[PDB]
């Protein structure tokens, strides 16, 4: 549990995220670097609190956080977590736009199934966007992190709010653009409150279109619950995580 136990391979993004290798057994991991040198005792206490709660989230569809490492010489805290070799979903959407190629329905069903189960676990314990959703090396989808395109009408003015955000994310995976677009937040808010959007492309089934649309209902109480989503006939065993 010291930084010297690991070698940095390279920087993933900029605190700063780095792919690292554990020296003892060669295991590939990543860590996030948090410089706490500019923080008050009160801000460091809330940091330690947040980090200890991260450690108890064990679920196949939530990024796994293993360890935390302190380096007082640099006032740097390192959060060691699993490595998701597939990167984030935002980059998958970007790729699709550039290649002018829509994503497979099977892929969208996997994201839906696995993110719905991550949310179910989050709700049971008590920010859904493509940049916070990660892919591993075997088609598994994991929620991480922890212009407001995905802002729900009610949050504009609740576990059903998360359903709205998943609807927006799944819609963007299919259309390669969010359901509501605009140049300012006030214009965005107008579009959102009206609750109209284009059908996802026709290569996607009426059944997939229907459930996404339901998640985007203006009335939180008409959006399907996590349990109602998972009962959908589209969602099969192979859409779930597999080790
Ligand atoms: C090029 O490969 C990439 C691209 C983008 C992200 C990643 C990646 C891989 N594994 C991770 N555990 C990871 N993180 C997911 C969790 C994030 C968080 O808790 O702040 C930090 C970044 N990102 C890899
Ligand atoms: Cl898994
Ligand atoms: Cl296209
Ligand atoms: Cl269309
Ligand atoms: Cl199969």
């Amino acid at each position: 549990s010291r930084a010297e136990d690991y070698e940095v391979l390279y920087t993933i993004g900029t605190g700063r995220c780095q792919k690292i290798r554990r020296k003892s057994d060669g295991k590939i991991l990543v860590w996030k670097e948090l410089d706490y040198g500019s923080m008050t005792e009160a801000e460091k206490q809330m940091l330690v609190s947040e980090v200890n709660l991260l450690r108890e989230l064990k679920h196949p569809n939530i990024v796994r956080y293993y360890d935390r490492i302190i380096d007082r010489t640099n006032t740097t805290l390192y959060i060691v977590m699993e490595y998701c070799e597939g990167g984030d979903l935002a980059s998958v959407i970007t790729k699709g736009t550039k290649e002018r190629q829509y994503l497979d329905e099977e892929f969208v069903l996997r994201v839906m199934t696995q993110l719905t189960l991550a949310l179910k676990e989050c709700h049971r314990r008590s920010d859904l966007k493509p940049a916070n959703v990660f892919l591993d090396g075997k088609q598994n989808v994991k929620l991480g992190d922890f212009t407001p395109y995905y802002m729900s009408p009610e949050q504009m003015n609740n576990e059903k709010s998360d359903i709205w955000s998943l609807g927006c994310l799944l819609y963007e995976l299919c259309a390669l653009m969010p359901p509501f677009t605009a140049f300012s937040q006030k214009e965005l808010a107008g579009k959102i409150r009206e609750g109209k959007f284009r059908r996802i492309p026709y290569r996607y089934s009426d059944e997939l279109n229907e459930i996404i649309t339901r998640m985007l209902n203006l009335k939180d109480y008409h959006r399907p619950s996590v349990e109602e989503i998972l009962e959908n006939p589209l969602i099969l065993e192979h859409h779930h995580h597999h080790h």
